[PDB]
């Protein structure tokens, strides 16, 4: 079941740039606590970038592992080289995943043909459910209703994480699939109306260190409980901005080290330690959510 | 030597998408008789998107054995992690390369500090000479002025290839570099006007197919003699926008096979064939250029 | 009462580019009869643009005149210069229009504080109820949601249309302003989105020759009957975006002639006559609605 | 005539937002002074939004009465209803003005199509220079290089004011236009940038307070002495910046206030005061421009 509060969980590292295998452990602790609905490991908040395939998938195998079936676990799969793609997705392939995040492909900028043939290709060589994943502002891509459209008819294509902000998207999207097919909110500060509009969950980077307000929150949307949900929505809502004061996933990092929840802030360059100013930022935005 | 006219080589590849060698010859020996100044190899229109990184080093080292020192080759070494710019640039190491072209890390948008300690490792990893590459409409990420100006203080960063096509950024960078930094433009529809405000030569698409007019006109620009290089460039016009009529190298790779310069036009996903409607709109610019 | 469908009606003139009477005449009644909640008069889509205020001030007075008290009529009253809001708001002043549509300034791009001091201006000099009216794409200007909180704290400044297709801004307005204050949509294309976020009707360009399924979509909205709504607005969309082929108010001027309710799709320069392949454009999308 | 430095010169009032003729005084001479080419009369920086036609008149023979055939004067003569910038023309016609700049319709945004008809009716109700003016960031509308191209037949529209700072527009509209067509910068900050490429001029805001250096810096462009330009260009470029701190023409008229140019920095709402962090940005701005 992919809706609800689905976390972007960040991938905890030691000084060194390695996974932190012990605050990988209490990250999904608390997630299981705190009724957050899925994990997906190695998307773009758990550095997907700076992973190699082996790295990315031994993260992946390993958050499977610490689950111990208490709450799924979705892969980010995305690759700009299809066969790259096919290459990740089958590393997962009968391996306990419940379902795979694929992002448009990056950098090389193909047409809506073209992202029709990828994911096609990449749905073609797995059993596992595919939710595919537009973020223009990081991809130069934009994948657009017409084509998820075409996508959502091949069998496990099943949902889309949308993260333009765009919130016609919804029911562009919405009118040409099938009413199974599931919409997720890929931007914090939109998801709310992207839910109230008819989407069905968010995968989320504000939960990694709100997880039970955003679980509720989410809850709320889905039983039409909008101006309840926009309570606790305007109480994260310095968060769902400020943890991208600096670069993502910068900010949420450090908050998960000043909640307690990992034992290091570390990143991989090209990411950077939180600015002293990002800091102080991001520090009054937990406060303000009543966190700190 | 990172002056004039200087070709972003398409990788041409058999119906496999494999690298055909022939046809690489084919294009090495049409760049030493039509005076291109260097060859920039796997660089985006040469599919560094979806070359591994052994494919991508076996490429440039193909392109260096058949160029046989009678035009220099640069490296594309981009990575949008910083410890695998710095592997893939130890790759090149005792090459026989010239210097490498490396781009903003792309996807994971990071900071101007990130960009700033990325290309600082990286050109702290090797004695070649390192050419930034900015391309905002790629990587969700732009390297702004005052950064290049922080970065051309390292001793080997000696250049930057700019493809945003934003002319103010020719003297803004200028301003704040060294008289021996080269400014190239990666953005062939605006590259002579870029040359006009004081840039050095162009990174070009466009040199692939139309390589002796290429070189003219920047010599021309060189000189100062920008109306008769304009005239040049108003035939090469057409040319410079439908290269980019479907996703680059799409377009490129087509006019090279139809000009007989390589022998298939073929492309790795998710690049796709190109469209009737592009084949003609290309054919047509080509024979505006007097190149059919 | 500023809900539900409201027409920004079109001017009709003469070939002359004079008001012509029986059209308005005809209008009129047509949206009587159709159930559109109000009508705007001499808004955009009423050409304000091209009409002095002795010739705007006339098409309001008869506007009013040929409603008859059967339908409330809101009054533009935008101009750039806060002198000449105050004025032309004077003019309608103690007339029987129910309201004043006021744009902000365009062209000379105030502050914040600018925009702030314009309409707390206009509002001081009249009993009349203000909509505040926000459109960057025409002005240059951009009226913010903590602005529109500032303002909304003034007594007879009680509502905004809100052109900019941004959806976020429904949530954002309505947090900062009391229960009272109405939220419209200016933009037809995503006004059903905008109602069922939270706002309260749609000040519609498509009303014009489509009164009846938009007055019955905005009552299945407020009556949160979304779905039902969506089937109308899925019929009109291909018309909400075609009225635009051309500028507005080219395409639905022709429009309104071609179902018989105006004499001539006269406009004023720079209005230019709808292009023949506008003409099968608009028709196809009326056909599409089911009223060809 | 057209070329050089040309001032967009504020309209200097009193306290009650009155034109003081003795300010006016001032500036016009200290114009005659420090050799700028002409002045350019009620355009956007002389206030021409808040400025009803009758004032804007005055203004303009106020203008050409105290510059005593000593410096040319161009009436900005803009309007976005055709007829009332043909009958704001008439106004001027046989007044001793070398010319009009007349700005795309704002607002109600006309096709291509639309514009030309626009500015060729104009052009045909006088005998005098018409000099186009493209600024989409306030109007809405962008007047493309093939309808200047157009527009560049009729015998009496010469010239182009073109302030989007985009720069390769310059020989776009080059290409298709006559020797004698002027391409004037309406946009100070890359003025020398456009000039370089092959510009006339610039109808300039900055002028206002760097008169000689302005003068200066475009007879060394037009003389194809570049560097020596640039260097005058880099003391004034803070300045060429700062005077947009706060909308257009709030800090031009604070500096010349500030400079003992005019006796009051009033202005017409919905312009409003500047702010003291906003006199802090300009005083500094104006010190690194070397002239407080
Ligand atoms: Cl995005
Ligand atoms: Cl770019
Ligand atoms: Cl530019
Ligand atoms: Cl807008
Ligand atoms: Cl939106
Ligand atoms: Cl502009
Ligand atoms: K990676
Ligand atoms: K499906
Ligand atoms: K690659
Ligand atoms: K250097
Ligand atoms: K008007
Ligand atoms: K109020
Ligand atoms: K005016
Ligand atoms: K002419």
């Amino acid at each position: 079941m992919f809706t609800g509060s689905i976390v972007a969980i960040v991938t905890p590292m030691d000084e060194k740039g390695n996974v932190c295998r012990a605050s990988l452990k209490k990250l999904i602790d608390y997630h299981v606590a705190s009724g957050t609905s899925a994990i997906v490991s190695v998307g773009t908040t758990g550095e997907s970038a700076t992973l190699n395939h082996d790295e990315h998938a031994d993260v992946v195998m390993m958050t499977l592992d610490l689950a111990d079936g208490r709450i799924p676990v979705i892969a980010g799969t995305g690759a700009n080289a299809t066969a790259e793609a096919i290459s990740l997705t089958q590393r997962f392939n009968d391996s306990g995943i419940v379902g795979c995040l694929t992002v448009t492909p990056y950098y090389n900028r193909p047409s809506q043909e073209g992202l029709y043939q990828h994911f096609k290709a990449i749905a073609e060589h797995t059993d596992l459910p595919q939710i595919l994943y537009n973020v223009p502002s990081r991809t130069g891509c934009d994948l657009l209703p017409e084509t998820v459209g075409r996508l959502a008819k091949v069998k496990n294509i099943i949902g889309i994480k949308e993260a333009t902000g765009n919130l016609t998207r919804v029911n562009q999207i919405k009118e040409l699939v099938s009413d199974d097919f599931v919409l997720l909110s890929g931007d914090d500060a939109s998801a709310l109306d992207f839910m109230q509009l008819g989407g069905h969950g968010v995968i989320s980077v504000t939960a990694n260190v709100a997880a039970r307000d955003m679980a509720q929150m989410c809850k709320l949307a889905a039983e039409g409980h909008f101006a309840e949900a926009r309570v606790i929505n305007q109480r994260l809502m310095p968060l769902h901005n400020k943890l991208f004061v600096e670069p993502n996933p910068i900010p949420v990092k450090w908050a998960c080290k000043e909640l307690g929840l990992v034992a290091t802030d570390t990143l991989r360059l090209p990411m950077t330690p939180i600015t002293d100013s990002g800091r102080e930022t991001v520090r009054a935005a937990l406060k303000h959510a009543g966190l700190l």
